[PDB]
């Protein structure tokens, strides 16, 4: 059971690594969008400049959407939040114990542009086409960055507790194997001397039988 | 994608790859086991010749 649990923990932490890898470039692109928007705050750029920068801005958000829709670890999507707080479709479980009841839950939130507030229900992305709306976009990206920080902190705690559990499982594995050796294993160092004692006694007894079997011929001399 | 590739091989490494120490120890244990078992069987084969001493 512990041998099962250790590899289950390993695959879970691999999943966690996949999630944080998917999170890193999203954080990078959000920071890039923030820098571009802050540059757009300058008043020396006319409206067509803001529109043409918004072209690649919209490209960046749709690329983030592509990342979210294409996230995959074990042929299962993760960034769409199938296992959020209010997840109704299904639930994650990490069987990290030798018994069926030892089951641990791990949750992941929705990482879509709607959840990142980059777009509304209609799907239209952040306008940013004017300096007045440029300041408004700052709060949205700050909220997105805070949400990403919360997600990375959650995954950090996840993998830290997971690796501590895996180390504990490995130690319990080795100690339990040592106990099994103490109980069931027969260190042949005593069995060899018992062997030799018995395998000397056997031929001593056979020799005694051999000398005993010659006794009856004595009466024949009386005849 | 390249970061995902790196993480994906990192994940794969713990399914099929081998960490040589924890099976070379098992192989050494099995080798000493087979040597001991062969020796014990060989010395066990000579048991019944003692019966012919009665004959």
């Amino acid at each position: 059971g512990l041998r099962q649990a250790e590899r289950n923990t390993e695959d879970g932490m691999s999943l966690i690594q996949t999630t944080e890898g998917f999170l890193q470039e999203s954080n990078d692109i959000i920071q890039r969008i923030r820098t571009l928007a802050i540059q757009s705050s300058n008043g020396i750029y006319t409206e067509e400049d803001r529109q043409m920068i918004q072209v690649e801005v919209s490209q960046l958000i749709d690329e983030v959407d592509r990342i979210a829709s294409q996230a995959e670890f074990n042929k299962m999507n993760l960034l769409q939040g199938d296992f959020a707080r209010g997840s109704r479709a299904t639930s994650m479980w990490f069987h990290i114990g030798p018994n069926m009841h030892q089951r641990e839950r791990v949750f992941i939130a929705t990482m879509t542009a709607r959840s990142l507030n980059l777009k509304g229900q209609s799907g239209e992305l952040l306008s940013l086409s004017t300096a007045d709306k440029s300041n408004d976009a700052i709060g949205t990206l700050d909220a997105a960055l805070t949400r990403i920080s919360k997600q990375r902190a959650n995954l950090g705690a996840y993998f830290n507790r997971l690796e501590h559990a895996a180390k504990g499982l490995m130690n319990a594995y080795e100690n339990t194997q040592a106990s099994e050796s103490r109980i069931r294993d027969a260190d042949m160092a005593e069995e060899t001397v018992a062997f030799t004692k018995n395998q000397i006694l056997v031929q001593s007894g056979t020799a005694m039988l051999a000398q005993a079997n010659v006794r009856p011929q004595g009466v024949l001399s009386l005849l």
